[PDB]
């Protein structure tokens, strides 16, 4: 919860961070779709759809980490320790 303190050059170093980181869900839910909707459940055929997810997985969590990785490097040596104690509050 970015009780920070950001300053105003990192208010904004942050907001070209998310634009960039430092980029086939519809094709993933629409294949949860037909899964779900099915008469029979086709175990090899979810198999495929999970393995298909990773994939898309990957790249987020690539993104993601590297994005949260870049806001912690433009912070003060206070401000990670803000940020460091909010992470062990927050589960994503
Ligand atoms: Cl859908
Ligand atoms: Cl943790
Ligand atoms: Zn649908
Ligand atoms: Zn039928
Ligand atoms: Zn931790
Ligand atoms: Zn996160």
């Amino acid at each position: 919860f970015k009780d920070l303190n950001l300053t105003d050059a990192q208010k904004q170093q942050i907001r070209e961070i998310m634009k960039g980181q430092r980029m086939r869900p519809l094709e993933e839910r629409r294949a949860m779709h037909d899964i779900i909707a099915s008469d029979t459940f086709d175990k090899v055929k979810a198999e495929a759809q999970i393995a298909k997810m990773e994939e898309q997985r990957k790249a987020n969590m690539l993104a993601h980490m590297e994005t949260q990785n870049k806001i912690y490097n433009i912070l003060t040596p206070e401000q990670k320790k803000q940020f460091n104690a909010n992470f062990e509050k927050r589960l994503t």
